[PDB]
């Protein structure tokens, strides 16, 4: 079973440069081609897992309800279009917290690291940061660095369905 | 000449809010199932897309433009980022009691198009969308999420 463990901010949707929080609907913007390309990936046999660091989500620096609105709408869009994430894995912690679950730590994905849980050879972490790539290393799998110009959703869709 | 799909907004591309028929809040925005992949499938088959919508009283105290713009611009962001392009977005903002020239099924918003008539369509969920197709001299598909939906239409037209 091949899995794509996919980052949220800066990968599925744009990352706001001011505070790095999609905490209003006008800061919500899908990355180009993400929907058709995730559809294409699913049709090739990949299951999808969302994995995101959301610094201080739940607290007053990032109120749950400020996150929920655009997140839920993002999820309705995916679901309604046929894109299904098996899980959405979120670390709401601050880096100072030194929590167990903050990417590139593997705690959130521990069940996929069980011994026949996935096909490590053909599974990927897709994300736009070094920490996504480090997560992949920590997981014993491939890391793809999403880039809107140089490794984008159409390129990814093509590359991962190559035979 | 050119194949067009004249596509209704509320109830056809996006969900129609059941109590007040206005998508005037972000939390009332939802996409109709499969609308994105099917419109992309339709584009690849040579259909050009035009959005056509009655937005009763858009700009009045009951439907302020700023209330419309937010969810609408977001919907547009989503479509465009995913490769779906509407050549135009044609809006009648009037109340029915105004009896304007532009409220579907009247043909005014679309005069300019009045294209390959035999392969062109109005797609919408109301009898008024079907009447628009008749008034325009083209085909009408009565969208229904359950019974004549986006995957069916994508398949039918390709
Ligand atoms: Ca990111
Ligand atoms: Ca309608
Ligand atoms: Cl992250
Ligand atoms: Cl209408
Ligand atoms: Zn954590
Ligand atoms: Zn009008």
């Amino acid at each position: 079973q091949k899995y794509l463990f996919i980052d949220r901010d800066g990968t599925l949707i744009s990352e706001p440069p001011s505070d790095f929080q999609v905490d209003r609907f006008d800061k919500l913007a899908f990355e180009p081609g993400v929907i058709p390309q995730l559809l294409k990936l699913q049709k090739a046999g990949y299951k999808l897992v969302m994995i995101t660091n959301q610094d201080g989500l739940g607290t007053q620096s990032f109120p749950q309800a400020d996150f929920d609105g655009p997140h839920n709408l993002m999820m309705q869009i995916f679901t309604s279009q046929g894109v299904q994430f098996d899980e959405v894995l979120i670390c709401p912690h601050l880096p100072a917290d030194e929590c167990d679950c903050r990417k590139p730590k593997v705690k959130l994905v521990e069940r996929y690291l069980a011994e026949q849980a996935m096909d490590r050879a053909n599974s990927y972490v897709i994300g736009d940061r070094a920490t996504d790539i480090q997560l992949a290393e920590n997981m014993g799998i491939n890391g793809l660095r999403y880039d809107r110009e140089t490794l984008n959703w159409p390129m990814i869709g093509e590359q991962l369905t190559r035979r």
